[PDB]
């Protein structure tokens, strides 16, 4: 069912995965790629970006979350025009910056396992340069509710992508919109769905209650038996929540 497509953003080749036509645009997390969203792409539809430096996209120097938001926004415009933007962790930071720069292209926001500030444990971030296996194991212990096939696969991916993982996490570590939400300057005017796995230790419940408190039209969904990787660990529950929200916002199903 899925297709891989390619577009050009200012000379940078960007790959995306796409399912059935739907105005939904997914943005993956650090050290990951569009394949993070396969369970959503096949059931809900839409497009998932491979950010530059990830998946089948070109490599290019990226020094901020804002720069990734530029690639994401251009890619959204070229594929779906306007969309519900779904971001996980780093991708949720990218989604927030995308909304702030280009609110017109966001029909709604889905903030998954993310935060207004994404400081990274120094034992992970500094541990990746010296003993990456230990750092990866620590990060993943905080990201999965259970070991098993998804955990093992992600562990191997991270071991294969340590350099990009460290670059991505360094961008997270510098990402901070917290006070701008707190002091009321940053306003999210679109419908928002905030999703977190009950066991998530990388971006815990309080990060998601923070969004829910500061965003007027937000709904919070905590998914039991999942941690940070909720869209992979509990995909059926995740999809049901997302589909209910898409109905609410009017992003119709368009079968056949
Ligand atoms: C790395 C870490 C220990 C640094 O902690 P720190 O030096 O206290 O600095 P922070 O800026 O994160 O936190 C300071 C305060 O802001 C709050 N805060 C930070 N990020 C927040 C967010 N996204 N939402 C709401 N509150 C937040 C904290 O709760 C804390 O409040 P407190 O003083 O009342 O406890 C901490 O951020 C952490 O444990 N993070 C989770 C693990 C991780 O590595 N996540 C990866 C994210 S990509
Ligand atoms: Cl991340």
């Amino acid at each position: 069912m899925l297709e891989r497509v390619f577009i050009d953003v200012d000379g940078v080749k960007v790959s995306l995965l796409k399912g059935r036509e739907r105005k939904v645009f997914y943005i993956h997390s650090s050290g990951s790629d569009a394949t993070q969203w396969v369970n959503q792409l096949t059931a809900i539809g839409g497009y998932a970006i491979d950010l530059p430096n990830h998946g089948q996209s070109d490599t290019v120097e990226v020094n901020s979350v804002d720069e990734y938001a530029y690639y994401a926004s251009e890619s959204l415009k070229k594929t779906v025009g306007k969309a519900v933007v779904v971001g996980h962790s780093l991708g949720g930071a990218v989604a927030q910056k995308l909304y702030l720069r280009n609110p017109e292209i966001c029909l709604a926001l889905v903030l998954v396992g993310t935060g207004a500030r994404l400081r990274v444990l120094p034992e992970i971030l500094e541990g990746l340069k010296k003993e990456p296996e230990k750092a990866v194991d620590l990060m993943l212990s905080m990201a999965f509710a259970s070991k098993g096939e998804e955990y093992e696969k992600k562990r191997r991916e991270f071991l294969d992508r340590v350099d990009v993982l460290h670059l991505d996490l360094s961008l997270c570590d510098r990402f901070d919109l917290l006070e701008d939400y707190r002091n009321g300057k940053l306003k999210i005017g679109v419908p928002t769905l905030v999703i977190v796995g009950e066991e998530d230790k990388l971006t815990p419940l309080k990060y998601h209650e923070f969004f829910h408190k500061h965003i007027p039209n937000s709904e919070l969904v905590v998914i039991p038996g999942a941690s940070h990787m909720v869209m992979l660990e509990k995909h059926v529950e995740f999809n049901e929540a997302l589909e209910k929200f898409l109905k609410k916002v009017g992003v119709a199903e368009v079968h056949h």
